[PDB]
């Protein structure tokens, strides 16, 4: 059945938690490999019978966007490389290149003309051009969500599929800051049979150096069987560029670098040069060269080695594909022939090396150890910690997870129908895919990327969401409208989408008003949207031009609403205080919709003249010194006024929380009988070192522990309601706001940090949680892996990519944090969290981006803060390297990720309107989400074709009693099932042909892929 997850603690011979306790860190001068030793080999080891196999790979690095933009860089390098490549393959049979990012490579192939197709596709069936990982980028590992990792490893290997007729098997990841264990999670689950990394902390090479440890079959932490294993190649130096990766040491390997002669404009920082190779000198550059080799495969367990050959953007000017395949080709036929060397070299594939190495392996040559963990937080020297990029440009990294939403549930939306080739809804998807697929690039989402680029990638974003809008509306007149009246125009907008946090108030009036009057429209329709596959309830918010709204459904059962005032946030450079106004115009309505599994429901607000019966009017307190009047046009109720001071608020049922006079969180109690649980946020600032490394978009180097920032006397604002009550607090740089509906508080940072050179935000929470040194944080939002904070290693080290939540414990209470969007975190003392909110920096980190950060522009942060009782819970043991979310933890981050979308019909009158959809969708159990629902077939096929991304979590067993549920099978999901069939994730292969054409449900912690074949 299904392996537990939670109560075996899997025996792995690195797991990278108990590596890291155990591992010194110093940072010492290893020679010539200055990270590591003086690698010795015995002469005698390699003989005639017993060669070392050499295969040296070609590469070229090409960044989808980072100092230039993908369209630049495409038109001034990649393009010349693609065609150069196409040329110098096609006439030299034996030489080898591999490719890695499909964007450029689609961009490139569809210029092509068809000749140059033909050859191209020849050069890949021979084997001489090899695809490695083929994603549409190599993407950032710590800040990207898995479900984005599988879209853009999807949309690059399909277009492989179609369009080259190849699946890479093998992946490369030469440049991301730090590794996750999510990549072999997805790859192995794509059919991948192998992976390679590079960048992991210098502490970590060398220690597996040591001990041969380099390559391992990777497993997920939790996993005690081992099913979810990938061989992993880690490579064991600084870089992946040439004077890194011939050998030890790159005053030697750089020489083999016949790009640095001095034409290139390239040169040998060891201040030697690369020579041609020639008769007199091929002998003792041969000597040099192997002597590296076999100090390298030393390092290694078989006789087969890794030599990468290629650097950034490399393999442009036909010039330099003669110079490296020449002077290698010297190299080779020398080595080859003298049998002293006993070396047999040659260009190879990355798919040919891990071939021979596991031939090698199953000639019993070799056992490879287990390993589970991850690979950060990576440095590459000294105490430069990467973990600045864990929230570098956090404007853009939450619009990662806004667009990540849309993408789901357009495709989801428009997946219930074939469509018309008129409606463009394919190109429509495929653009939006794209775009998020590219933002997941490793100078994307990481905010490492130059001023314009970003720009490049917001735009891009932005038309992305324009393009899910236009799907998504299209499908709800479709799905809500009587088939005999639908009558659409492909082009006309239906609905206009509302966002409430997105891009966030003070960020974008972008909302609209529903207005309605007497005189012009008494009643407007809204639908809700939810991609999730259970019913669920959320409170939804609409903004309407009149106090005066009443809700019902479309029964015409009246629903409770609350109306609430629409407050801005301002800086008065006039009294010289950030302070709410209260618009006069337009009015909040709030109200809480019921939705069904991956279903819509339509709602009705309705105007009159007076107090509706079934609508209620939050109280308003606005606390500070010197108040002035706050008049809100027709809004019921008047503002009260007082001094600055402590608040309780507690709505429904749901917890009391205390406020300081500042208006921040200072505790919670859960029941009326508990206790009050000290809970404190808090704000306070890192900056940067005068003396010495500066921080930048890359690292994080801060001087010293942060500093409080001194908040004076801010402006409090305490709106309370019925169903919604809320405290918001103007403090520099940051309106922060605590929401309550009944559950654990939302909290909204509206963070602008304005012209704060080399500042850092961060919000810490301070508990009275016995946690010590250990914490837990996620990984792509797929799992929570145990951290523990060490005093060995500097704060920055400390700090942890923060995808999607953070946690500490003890025995009896866990806080939970979960974010709508990846910033990056730690709990650098017992009973603390804490997760930056921006970062403006005005140096550059000297590590090639040229610029600082100084960028930054307002961006609303959400957040769920999850307080519970944990002593019941059944969880992992203490050496157990996982953690897992309660149920209520595990809602809280969907109702940030995947909120209900909110849609607002756009004209007078909407006939033929339904009041649901979807009312008879299973309602699947709660650990269980359908991650992508996506059409795969245009309506011209005879047999329609839709895939489904099935993913179930694990959430702790607390002794709340399970309920019944409905059994989820997503192949009776639509109607003329043919065949049901278990692919991989990205629908690919089909690896079972499925009994009575039911999907089955998959186990905790795992996921699967299904496509339904449906006769039309
Ligand atoms: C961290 S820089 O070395 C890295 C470059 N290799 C380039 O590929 C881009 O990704 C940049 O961030
Ligand atoms: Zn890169």
């Amino acid at each position: 059945q299904c392996q537990d997850v939670v109560q075996d603690v899997p025996n792995v011979d690195v797991q990278m938690l108990e590596l890291y306790d155990r591992m010194s860190f110093k940072d010492i001068d290893g020679g010539v490999w200055k990270q590591g030793w003086n690698i010795k080999y015995d002469p005698l080891k390699y003989n005639a019978h017993h060669k070392l196999k050499v295969f040296v790979v070609p590469h070229s690095h090409n960044d989808p966007g980072w100092i230039q933009t993908f369209e630049e860089y495409y038109q001034h390098d990649t393009k010349h490389i693609l065609s150069n490549a196409l040329r110098h393959l096609h006439d030299n049979p034996e030489m080898k290149f591999i490719w890695a990012e499909i964007s450029y490579f689609a961009r490139f192939y569809h210029d092509l003309g068809e000749n140059k197709k033909l050859q191209m596709k020849s050069i890949v069936k021979n084997g001489q051009l090899e695809f490695v990982t083929g994603g549409w980028v190599m993407p950032d590992e710590a800040n990207s969500h898995w479900r984005n990792v599988l879209l853009q490893l999807t949309e690059g290997q399909t277009w492989l599929k179609q369009f080259m007729n190849v699946t890479p098997t093998a992946s490369w990841a030469i440049d991301p800051f730090g590794h996750s264990p999510t990549m072999p999670y997805i790859l192995q689950k794509s059919g991948f049979k192998n992976m390679l990394i590079q960048r992991t902390h210098y502490s970590v090479k060398k220690e597996l150096a040591q001990q041969r440890q380099l390559e391992f079959l990777w497993r997920q932490i939790w996993d005690n069987k081992g099913d979810t294993a990938l061989f992993t190649h880690m490579m064991p130096f600084y870089s992946y560029d040439i004077p890194h990766t011939c050998g030890p040491d790159p005053k030697v390997c750089c020489q083999f670098d016949f790009k640095r002669m001095g034409s290139f404009g390239l040169s040998c920082p060891w201040k030697v040069p690369p020579r041609t190779i020639s008769d007199q000198n091929v002998a003792a550059r041969s000597d040099l060269l192997v002597d590296q080799w076999k100090k390298k495969a030393e390092l290694y367990r078989t006789n087969v080695l890794l030599i990468p050959l290629g650097d950034d953007f490399r393999f442009k000017q036909n010039t330099e594909w003669d110079v490296q395949r020449v002077n290698y080709e010297r190299l080779f036929e020398h080595i080859n022939s003298q049998a002293h060397f006993n070396v047999q070299a040659q260009f190879g594939t990355l798919q040919e090396y891990f071939d021979a190495v596991h031939q090698a392996e199953r000639a019993g040559q070799a056992e490879f150890p287990t390993l589970s963990g991850d690979f950060f937080t990576y440095a590459d020297r000294s105490d430069n910690y990467w973990s600045g990029y864990y929230t570098s440009r956090p404007y853009h990294k939450r619009m990662d997870r806004v667009l990540m939403h849309y993408v789901r549930a357009a495709e989801m939306l428009s997946a219930w129908h074939s469509w018309d080739g008129m409606a463009r809804i394919e190109e429509r998807l495929e653009q939006a895919r794209r775009e998020l697929s590219l933002f997941q690039h490793h100078d994307g989402i990481t905010g490492t990327a130059k001023t314009h680029v970003v720009v490049d990638y917001e735009q891009r974003m932005q038309e992305a969401l324009k393009a899910c809008q236009m799907v998504m509306q299209q499908s709800v007149y479709r799905l809500l409208t009587k088939p005999s009246i639908y009558s659409p125009d492909f082009s006309f907008s239906y609905f206009t989408l509302d966002d409430s946090r997105w891009p966030g108030s003070g960020v974008e009036d972008s909302r609209t008003t529903i207005i309605l009057g007497e005189d012009i429209l008494p009643s407007k329709h809204v639908v809700m949207h939810n991609t999730l596959p259970h019913w669920r309830e959320q409170l939804v918010d609409f903004y309407v031009s009149s106090p005066f709204v009443s809700v019902t459904d479309l029964a015409n059962n009246p629903v409770e609403a609350q109306v609430s005032p629409v407050w801005s946030w301002h800086h008065d450079t006039l009294t010289k205080t950030i302070h709410p106004q209260g618009s006069t115009t337009k009015y909040r309505i709030i109200f809480k919709a019921r939705v069904p599994p991956m279903g819509l429901a339509t709602y009705v607000l309705t105007i009159s003249d007076s107090k509706p019966e079934h609508t209620s009017y939050a109280s308003n307190l606005l606390l500070r010194k010197n108040p002035t009047s706050l008049p809100l046009g027709q809004y019921p109720e008047d503002v009260k006024f007082g001094d600055p001071r402590e608040i309780s608020l507690r709505v429904g049922n749901g917890p009391t929380l205390a406020f300081s006079e500042q208006g921040l969180l200072k505790s919670i109690q859960l029941t009326q009988d508990s206790p009050h649980v000290p809970v404190h946020f808090k704000f306070l600032k890192y900056g940067v070192r005068s003396h010495g490394d500066r921080s930048g978009a890359y690292l994080f180097l801060p001087n010293g522990p942060a500093s409080p920032v001194e908040l004076g006397q801010p402006v409090v604002l305490v709106t309370k309601g019925k169903l919604e009550s809320s405290v918001s607090v103007g403090l520099p740089s940051v309106v922060h706001q605590t929401i309550m509906r009944g559950g654990a508080p939302e909290i909204r940072n509206l963070v602008d940090i304005g012209s704060l050179d080399n500042t850092e935000i961060v919000m810490r929470l301070e508990t009275h949680i016995d946690s010590g040194d250990i914490f837990y944080t996620d990984l792509n939002g797929l799992q929570f892996i145990k951290r523990r904070r060490l005093d060995k290693l500097p704060l920055q080290a400390n700090y942890y990519p923060i995808p999607s939540g953070m946690f500490i414990e003890d025995a009896n209470t866990r806080l939970t944090l979960l974010t709508g969007q990846p910033l990056g975190g730690s709990s650098l003392a017992s009973g603390e969290l804490e997760i930056m909110q921006d970062r403006r920096l005005a140096s550059d980190d000297e590590r090639g981006l040229g610029q600082g950060v100084l960028d930054n522009k307002p961006v609303l942060h959400i957040y769920r803060l999850v307080l519970e009782k944990v002593n019941n819970c059944v969880r992992p043991s203490k050496l157990h390297p996982a953690g897992y979310l309660t149920s209520a933890a595990h809602k809280a981050s969907q109702s940030l990720l995947d909120p209900l979308d909110k849609f607002i019909f756009a004209e007078n009158e909407w006939i033929g309107a339904q009041g649901q959809f979807g009312g008879d969708h299973p309602s699947a159990r709660e650990d269980l989400d359908v991650s992508v629902m996506r059409r795969l077939t245009k309506s011209s096929a005879k047999t329609q074709r839709v895939g489904y991304v099935l993913h179930r979590t694990n959430l702790m067993q607390c002794g709340t009693p399970e309920e019944h549920t409905q059994k989820l099978d997503v192949c009776h999901l639509l109607p003329n099932v043919a065949r049901c069939e278990r692919t991989t994730l990205t629908f690919l292969q089909n690896l079972e042909h499925l009994d009575g054409m039911v999907a089955p449900e998959v186990c905790p912690m795992e996921t699967a892929a299904y496509v339904s074949s449906h006769s039309s």
